């Protein structure tokens, strides 16, 4: 019945903090804010251009939330500098255990649905030496919406031939198991900040900066469907196909 | 030309850290992050429902983002600690000049378009002691969407008959003010927040927590087209209708 696993990409397969070296150098010592707000304001660009039904792609959002964040500090860089440092987010770093789960995958159908430019994908995928671990890389950008719009998820169809109740959709984001669950898929979502660690972090005197990020985008929403399956880590997907219900 | 001045609620007319004193009773010590965690989270689930064509009103929105953020903090509130404690969200204290604003405004038509669900917003208006203030406090329940949808802009002219080169759109939310510019009103966003002192805040050693909400949601959206206007407080209005554009 799962025919295929289809992954969300920003921060399930790709680490968003990766961008850290990167961001240390537009502003020295303000490296970890900056991947922060930056990555919270791009999520945020995206529901709200595509609410408003006002469409640009992700490699605008990317421009546009890094805009506002290097804004809040005093700068104003001009575009040149914004496209040249967004050229980040086409590097970031896979987690480790990315290739291990996908190979260990097949042969199921292995792709992934993202926010994400198609020139930004094709980048971030080849980078990362992923290219060859999927069937379709799928891009929201032909439907002029972003994550959770039903019709970002109506792309895997499409693009598959296989129908929601044959695909097993994988996200480390909240509100895209959401999405995907309201849609129809099977979710398993990547959970790799316990409930537990982040209460205790919480109440901990010092409240840091990077633990109020935390706070906002590592959780289950709580308007959202439960999802099928949670697993700490990718590496852990092959076994779950293999005997979970 | 401008016949009507429309006022998002949250935020712009009311003080959404009024709910101070009831946060700090669920969680001593924790007041000012649930405070913060909590408005951002109704905002978020206010714009994921809506994107996702699963509305539900902003009550349920109000208790579900209070859920989660008493969740993060390892606590399992029942629902009738939720709807009691998220009626703070219907107490919420009106900005000291707001009465002296509205009064100055009339004879011109007064409203309010909100995310607030009708009975909500009822009673933080009664609350207030602003009924009277009002031709109409418009909610965006009946059309099942949330700001900023352009059809919850849409409802000023449904009520009010006046079309959208009249009206004068008033809200301190980035996001709103770029909702309210798309769909066509003449905007005057009101900044609380100097960009200059949040600038040298966030380079002004540990960025507390509190900052960090600020540079979240007290500037302009870079996705966003510029208000018309913008006016450090709510009774700069009058004036600045005796002498617009």
């Amino acid at each position: 019945m799962i025919k295929a696993v289809v992954f969300d990409a920003y921060g399930t397969l790709f680490d968003v903090q990766s961008v850290a070296d990167a961001t240390e150098r537009a502003y020295p010592g303000r490296g970890e804010y900056i991947t922060q707000v930056w990555r919270q304001k791009q999520l945020e660009y995206s529901w709200l251009r595509a609410l408003m039904g006002r469409y640009a792609d992700f490699w605008g959002v990317t421009r546009e939330a890094l805009a506002y964040t290097l804004g809040t500090l005093g700068l104003e860089p001009d575009e040149s500098f914004l496209a040249d440092m967004a050229q980040a987010y086409n590097r970031l770093t896979p987690y480790p255990d990315a290739a291990q789960c996908l190979a260990e995958l097949a042969p199921l159908k292995r792709a992934i649905l993202s926010n994400g430019a198609p020139d930004m994908l094709q980048a971030l995928v080849a980078n990362a030496g992923l290219t060859d671990s999927f069937d379709a890389v799928i891009s929201v950008d032909a439907k002029r919406v972003f994550k959770p719009h039903p019709d970002s998820y109506a792309l895997v169809e499409e693009v598959l031939g296989v129908t929601p109740a044959e695909v097993l959709f994988v996200s480390s984001n909240g509100f895209d198991v959401g999405g995907a669950k309201n849609f129809g898929f099977s979710v398993a979502r990547v959970a790799r900040l316990s409930q537990e660690a982040l209460a205790r972090e919480l109440v901990s005197g010092t409240i840091a900066p990077l633990t109020m990020f935390k706070a906002l985008r590592m959780r289950e929403e709580t308007y959202a469907e439960a999802p099928d399956f949670v697993v700490p880590a990718l590496g852990d997907l092959p076994r779950l196909v293999r005997g979970m219900a």
